[PDB]
Order: structure tokens, then C-alpha cells, then sequence
């Protein structure tokens, strides 16, 4: 590590502190014991740990901070990322190790709102990175395009419900892309807490969105990870969502290679989304008991589900429409994440209809 990057560190460290009101992950858990131990670390590939926490430091407001430049980060800055890793999911000690993929029994899923008075619809999602390329901060302008070439070839093998068309977000209109967002298909563009974890460079070069005519299975390309696998439609039935995720994934997985750690299972960008980089959302309106999404919050949390706005995290609920998922993805398997979101929506959505 050079001079220039322990000056903007120790300058950084120190914000954090002058940041009463952060309540970051990062904050919490990045001691002084922390910081000096492996801030003059650096990976074969030049990540440092301001490549690591330059996003949480610049974004007091962040709940995590951190983001992993290159696989190799997650270990070099063990002592950080263990953690944090383990506050957030859950629990996940440092003999712990992640399970194999275990889809389960998707038969034993069921509908989560038959009336259909409180859910909008219903989404799966996980997170893959593809073998022989590093994340986003470490990538070269020609690394997003060749990646981009590979996934979009190997996409368009997909055949029948999963056949669709990739649009680039090169040369896609202005229009197109809006709208594709305003209907939570598409990746809003320019983040902040990506922007300033370098995870956003020569945008939009190789980011692009893959999804059949009906739009019920989409595959993000270059955004926050390598891939986004997802599938949605509108309604509760979570056993055909989810049924079909596993499809593609399975197919998917069968034609590019995937980096698969021994410990955190599949690899991404960011330390949330980690194992089965699984989130299982639902869009659900609770008017009785969302009275004040911090009672909702913390109702939710009860179930180990995370509440986000309509748009997104980071955002606010438009019209009582709220993002309710599965908070934890590392340490436990696919089939018990959809059903912490399962088992979790289930309850809240009675106890909505018995609330005064
Ligand atoms: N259950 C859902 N129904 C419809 N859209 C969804 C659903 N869950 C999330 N979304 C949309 O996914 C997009 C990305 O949201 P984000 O919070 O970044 O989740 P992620 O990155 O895990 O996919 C946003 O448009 C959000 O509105
Ligand atoms: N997509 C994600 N990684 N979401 C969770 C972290 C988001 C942001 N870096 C924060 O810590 O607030
Ligand atoms: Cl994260
Ligand atoms: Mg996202």
C-alpha cells in the first residue's frame, strides 16, 4: 500500500467516528484493533482496504459499507469482512462453512395470498459470478464486454418459457430503459453506494438486461454482480416463481462456469449476498400493520425478513407498497431462504388480518 491511500484510511477511519448518527455495519465492526491489522494489506490485483470501505465511508447512511474488489479481498481482509459477514447473516462463525446448493423440496412451497387483498407480486432472485473474471472494480472496459459477449451467447440457448431476446443497455432508449425500471424489471442506473465502490466504471459498457417476451425470467448483466438470475410475475404463486428460477439456474450453471467458494458458496460482489445470493421478495401492502414502516421493520426483522421501498432499497414505499424478503442468504440453503420469506409473509399477512 502506497502513502496517498493510508492518508484517505486513516482519514477515513476517523470520519466514521466523528459520524455519531452512522449506523453502519462498517462502523461497528471496523475497531481500531481492525484497522490497523490489515489496512497496509493488499491482493494480487492491487485491492487495498479503501478499495473495500471507500463506499461506506463516503455513505455514512449505508447499512453495510463494504463491498469485495476481488474474490481474494473476502479472505485478505478476513478480519473485516468475517464480522460482518456473521452479524448480518444471521450467525455464520469462522469455522462455519456455507452448505452445498440445495434447492429442496419446491412441492412443499404454497400460495402466499390466495384472496390476493395484500401481495402484488412475487420475485426470486440469486446472484452468480462468472469463473476467471474479478468484480466490478477490478474489471478492464474490454472485461465487460467480453463478459457481455459470453452471457448473451450463452443465453441464447434458452429455450422454450425461458427463451427470450438480450437488449444492451448500449443503444437501448432512453424510454425503453425508464420503463423497464418503473416496472422493476430493469436496474436503476447509477447507484451511489456502487458508484463510489468503483463498481459503476465505463458505464454503461457491457450492462444489459436478458428476459423472455412474457418478462418473467430476466438475467441482469453487469450490474452489481457478474449475473442476476431472476424470476417474477404478479400474484403470490411462489412455488412457479421459484420453480422456475431453479430451471434456468440449473441450465444456466450447466454452460458457464461459476465461482464457488468452499466457505461462502457462490461468490459476489458484496458480502450480503453471499451462498445462495438468494432473495425472495414479495411486494406486499400491510396498511394496518405498515402504520409506521419502523413498527413494520421491526415486526419483519422478527422473521429475519428485510423491508425495502417500491423501487428498490435504499428508497421509500409508494402507495403502501412495500418490499418484504429474506434478509439472510449465507449460511443456511436455498430452500430454507424462500421459506424464511414464505414462513414469514404467511404469518405477517395474519397477523395483518387479525390486527385491530
Ligand atoms: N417482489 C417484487 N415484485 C416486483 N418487483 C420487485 C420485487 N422485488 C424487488 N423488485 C424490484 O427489483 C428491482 C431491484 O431491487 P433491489 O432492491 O436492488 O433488489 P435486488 O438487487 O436484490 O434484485 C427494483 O425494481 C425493485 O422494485
Ligand atoms: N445490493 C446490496 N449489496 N445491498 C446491501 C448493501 C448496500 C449498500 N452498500 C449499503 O451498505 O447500504
Ligand atoms: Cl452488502
Ligand atoms: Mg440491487
Amino acid at each position: 500500500v502506497d502513502q496517498a491511500t493510508l492518508d484517505k484510511l486513516e482519514a477515513g477511519f476517523k470520519k466514521l467516528q466523528e459520524a455519531s448518527d452512522c449506523k453502519s455495519l462498517l462502523k461497528k465492526h471496523l475497531t481500531k484493533d481492525v484497522f490497523d491489522s490489515i489496512k497496509n494489506k493488499k491482493t494480487g490485483m492491487g485491492a487495498t482496504l479503501l478499495d473495500v470501505i471507500q463506499s461506506g465511508v463516503e455513505n455514512l447512511d449505508s447499512g453495510v459499507g463494504i463491498y469485495a474488489p476481488d474474490a481474494e479481498s473476502y479472505r485478505t481482509f478476513g478480519p473485516l469482512f468475517d464480522p460482518i459477514i456473521d452479524d448480518y447473516h444471521g450467525g455464520f462463525k469462522l469455522t462455519d462453512k456455507h452448505p452445498p446448493k440445495q434447492w429442496g423440496d419446491i412441492n412443499t412451497l404454497v400460495g402466499l395470498d390466495p384472496a390476493g387483498q395484500f401481495i402484488i407480486s412475487t420475485r426470486v432472485r440469486c446472484g452468480r459470478s462468472l469463473q476467471g473474471y474479478p468484480f466490478n472494480p477490478c474489471l478492464t472496459a474490454e472485461q465487460y464486454k467480453e463478459m457481455e459477449e459470453k452471457v448473451s451467447s450463452t443465453l441464447s440457448s434458452m429455450e422454450d418459457e425461458l427463451k427470450g431476446t438480450y437488449y444492451p443497455l448500449t443503444g437501448m432508449s432512453k424510454a425503453t430503459q425508464q420503463q423497464l425500471i418503473d416496472d422493476h424489471f430493469l436496474f436503476k442506473e447509477g447507484d451511489r453506494f456502487l458508484q463510489t465502490a468503483n463498481a459503476c466504471r465505463y458505464w454503461p459498457t457491457g450492462r444489459g438486461i436478458f428476459h423472455n417476451d412474457a418478462k418473467t425470467f430476466l438475467v441482469w448483466v453487469n450490474e452489481e454482480d457478474h449475473l442476476r438470475i431472476i424470476s417474477m410475475q404478479k400474484g403470490g404463486d411462489l412455488k412457479t416463481v421459484y420453480k422456475r428460477l431453479v430451471t434456468a439456474v440449473d441450465n444456466i450453471e450447466s454452460k458457464l462456469p461459476f465461482s464457488h467458494d468452499d466457505r461462502f458458496g457462490f461468490l459476489t460482489f458484496a458480502p450480503t449476498n453471499l451462498g445462495t445470493t438468494m432473495r425472495a421478495s414479495v411486494h406486499i401492502q400491510l396498511p394496518k400493520l405498515a402504520k409506521d414502516r419502523k413498527v413494520l421493520e421491526d415486526i419483519a426483522s422478527k422473521f429475519n425478513l428485510q423491508v425495502r421501498g417500491t423501487r428498490g432499497e435504499h428508497t421509500e414505499s409508494e402507495g403502501g407498497v412495500y418490499d418484504i424478503s429474506n434478509k439472510r442468504r449465507l449460511g443456511l440453503t436455498e430452500y430454507q431462504a424462500v421459506r424464511e420469506m414464505q414462513d414469514g409473509i404467511l404469518e405477517m399477512i395474519r397477523m395483518e388480518k387479525a390486527a385491530a
